[PDB]
């Protein structure tokens, strides 16, 4: 079913103009590469959005563009309409959302 949602991600940014591609729950995988975050209107964000009319899932992926895939643990996560925060991280952290609209 579903009408027409989008789904909000929030990715720190970075290194210099990487890209992600996302795509519907397992359906199209849109142009690789997807598409080029979307600043967002904090200060060295990034800010993603995606259409769902009928998904309830969306897969999302990071790379620099240059053989740099950064997936998971497998594939890629699945992500929610709503608010949502894509980050990478460098400790013990290998690729995580964070729901919720960040804030720095």
């Amino acid at each position: 079913g579903g009408t027409t949602n989008k789904v909000t991600v929030y990715y720190k940014k970075g290194f210099n103009s990487p890209y992600i591609h996302y795509r519907p729950a397992g359906g199209s995988w849109t142009a690789a590469p997807g598409v080029k975050m979307q600043d967002a209107e904090i200060s060295g964000y990034a800010k993603i959005t995606v259409d769902i009319g009928s998904a309830s899932q969306l897969e999302a992926a990071f790379n620099d563009g240059n053989n740099n895939w950064d997936s998971n643990n497998t594939k890629n996560y699945l992500f929610s309409t709503g608010t949502s925060t894509y980050t990478p991280g460098s400790n013990g952290a290998a690729g995580t959302i964070r729901t919720g609209a960040p804030s720095g």
